[PDB]
């Protein structure tokens, strides 16, 4: 059986001649994915492996478009060809299952659909046999983070030969020697275990499902489907970025009117704890006080921020909070945090309190208080909540039905369901969720638009204490790996880079100032933090103007140019909403450890319109180690027929507002 992308360049052949059912993929008539197995092993049920034959193929196709409530673009086009391939094995130990393939011009998605059948009752998947056999893996290059490690998704990316990527998280991005870029991920991860990729024979990446503590991967009753497995394929690195395949593979919005989900910018009592000017726990340096929160709300009201995150407001942080998962209260504030007073102040100032639920990994203590916690927040005019699950890999703590503690993975079926329960319950309170230490993004924001963002990668916080901090190449790695999954709460915008000293050997963002501004356009998120202490913004008001101006919701986005681990350039057009007319374009560019010159056409600008470019760029002598603050801000009239030369300093960047005139 064969299905092809609409343009014909991606061709998938589904076969039953190998020991198992299998598939392979060519791009422009060169094989990029060799014969790759399909099937399942179960704890008790007989396997779905060899001796299955194709009995039926059903072809259909889609050419439609839909509108996002918020996002990186307003209109999403869905054009694909589809085939459902049915496999059957005769008894004894027979069975049937289908695999549905969707072929887009930018990649392919497939999932298993196992129908109701005799003897398929309570089953436990112990292995998914799905492979991704990369052709010519010995000359391919990969950029990846390890899976099943103690620090979850929070690793810097490795640059290695593909054959050295032994056990990896997704999105898993690599290029072959032809320069074709490929990224493997999944979409609509619901009631199932996350897929890790386990390289078996060289180049053969086998699905490795993150298990329950008991050892099985997925518990199902009767007929079931898997999430989608996704393979993005493009001639250029930016072709991976500019695809909507992850969103297109998710179910449509199930929450109805979601106008109560508000993209915007926020600040927080937050960074001070990370740089040790404040504590989460009580005492003379406690961050979360009524006085401090009101001071931040005043700043937010004056400078155009929608909300103030406050961490450490609830009892349970005293001592070593990493170990306090059992004792956190999610309803009882510290005595110096007056939530009724701050509720009144929120209405006075128009600035909202952003809630915070850190679990330190104990999800049962959170679950038992969750309904009361969200009721308190709804009563308190809180519309967004940041959640947290700080614990080492495999050390989520739950209490089972018999009162016995079990350790689970953040990305097993148990936690996959636990996260979605939190999001769905929050939606009943008109609360949106920003998940730290999350499950990776698989596009579920389409189905549940209050799941607005997540961390799930090393963000700005590792630049306060990472030892080492994020390297100069980190952003240009994220853009082609983590950011392919969906929005990230990176908390950009650190203006004081000197709190630990300058140079290359201290814990600090290893970037220039202009690169911090560029992050607001390079790293998409519907909520963007201005992460620094307010006084540090007041010290640099001209630079701060870009953060005040920049939107977080876009009617269109285009990655114009880039290379994994080297650089990326984004142009985005603001969505018409709130103060934003919908006429301005924005650009952000960042580089890695190397200074880079990038030539950019401005032909993304609307034809026949005049713009005033407000350009924030590295100064002539800027360099991140000892001269990160040199900055030039320039105004220049431009139209779509003009061009720009970006001159990025070492770990530098450029941010531009293209202000539409009249
Ligand atoms: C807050 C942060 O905690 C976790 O990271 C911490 C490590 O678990 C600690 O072992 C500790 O080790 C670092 C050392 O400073 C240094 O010796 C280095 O060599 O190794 C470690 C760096 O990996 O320090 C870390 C921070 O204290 C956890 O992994 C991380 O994701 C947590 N971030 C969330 C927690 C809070 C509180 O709710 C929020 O403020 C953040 O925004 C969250 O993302
Ligand atoms: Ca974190
Ligand atoms: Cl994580
Ligand atoms: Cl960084
Ligand atoms: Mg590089």
């Amino acid at each position: 059986a064969t299905v092809q992308s609409p343009d014909g360049n991606i061709k998938i052949i589904i076969s039953d001649e190998q020991s198992t059912p299998s598939y392979s993929i060519s791009f422009k008539n060169k094989t990029v994915i060799n014969n790759s197995a399909l099937g399942f092993e179960f704890k008790q049920h007989a396997p779905f492996s060899n001796s299955f034959k194709i009995t039926k193929v059903q072809q259909q196709s889609t050419n439609t478009q839909w509108q996002q409530p918020w996002g990186e673009r307003q209109t999403v086009v869905d054009q694909h060809n589809e085939v459902t391939v049915t496999f059957a094995k005769p008894q004894p130990q027979g069975g049937t299952y289908s695999v549905r393939f969707k072929a887009f011009d930018s990649g392919v998605g497939f999932r298993y659909e196992v129908p109701k059948q005799a003897g398929l009752n309570n089953i436990e998947i112990t292995k998914e046999l799905t492979e991704f056999a990369v052709n010519n893996s010995h000359t391919a290059t990969a950029w990846w983070i390890p899976a099943r490690g103690w620090n979850r998704y929070e690793y810097v990316y490795n640059t290695t030969p593909l054959n050295d990527a032994a056990l990896v998280h997704t999105p898993f991005t690599f290029k072959n020697q032809d320069g074709v870029h490929i990224s493997i991920h999944e979409a609509a991860l619901v009631d199932y275990a996350a897929m890790v990729l386990n390289q078996r024979r060289p180049g053969v990446f086998q699905a490795d499902l993150t298990p329950w503590s008991s050892g099985v991967a997925v518990k199902k009753q009767g007929a079931f489907n898997t999430p989608w497995r996704t393979i993005q394929i493009g001639e250029k690195a930016v072709d991976l970025v500019n695809s909507d395949i992850i969103l297109n593979l998710n179910e449509p919005n199930k929450l109805g009117d979601v106008s109560w989900v508000k993209p915007g910018k926020y600040i927080g009592i937050w960074w001070g704890m990370h740089i040790n000017t404040h504590t989460w726990g009580s005492g003379d340096k406690h961050g979360a006080t009524t006085k401090n929160t009101k001071y931040y709300m005043d700043f937010a009201a004056k400078y155009g921020f929608d909300g103030v995150l406050v961490e450490g407001w609830n009892t349970g942080w005293d001592g070593d909070w990493f170990f306090n998962g059992d004792v956190f209260s999610f309803t009882q504030p510290y005595d110096d945090f007056d939530i009724a007073a701050l509720t009144k102040y929120s209405k006075q100032t128009g600035v909202q309190l952003i809630g915070h639920h850190e679990t330190s990994g104990n999800v049962s203590n959170y679950r038992k208080q969750m309904a009361d916690a969200f009721a308190l927040y709804e009563k308190s005019n809180v519309s967004q909540v940041k959640t947290g699950y700080v614990a080492d890999g495999g050390n989520i703590k739950r209490i089972d039905k018999n009162g016995i503690a079990r350790h689970e993975w953040h990305d097993g079926q148990f936690m996959v369901n636990e996260y979605l329960h939190n999001v769905k319950l929050a939606a009943k309170h008109k609360i949106s969720i920003n998940t730290h230490e999350p499950i990776k993004d698989t596009g579920l924001r389409r189905t549940y638009p209050n799941w607005i963002t997540r961390e799930g990668a090393r963000g700005q916080e590792f630049n306060a204490w990472g030892t080492p901090p994020n390297p100069p190449e980190h952003i240009s790695m994220l853009a082609f790996t983590r950011m392919l999954a969906g929005p990230m709460d990176f908390t950009p915008g650190i203006f004081d880079l000197s709190f630990n000293g300058l140079g290359a050997n201290t814990n600090r963002p290893q970037t220039t100032l202009a690169k911090q501004l560029a992050l607001y356009v390079v790293l998409y998120s519907p909520i963007q933090m201005a992460a620094d202490l307010p006084k540090n913004y007041l010290a640099k008001p001209d630079a701060f103007q870009f953060i005040q101006d920049v939107p977080t919701d876009w009617q269109q986005s285009i990655a114009l140019d880039g290379a994994v681990g080297d650089f990326i350039v984004f142009a985005r057009k603001e969505r018409k909403r709130d103060k934003y007319t919908g006429n301005d374009w924005y650009l952000g560019a960042v580089t890695d450890e190397q200074a880079r010159t990038i030539e950019i056409s401005l032909d993304f600008l609307d034809n026949g319109k005049q713009f005033e470019a407000h350009i924030y760029k590295d100064g002539k002598n800027a360099e991140w180690k000892n001269n990160p603050y040199d900055l030039t801000i320039e105004k220049r009239l431009v139209t779509a027929s003009d061009k720009l030369t970006l001159k990025l300093a070492t770990s530098g960047g450029t941010a531009i507002r293209f202000k539409a005139l009249l």
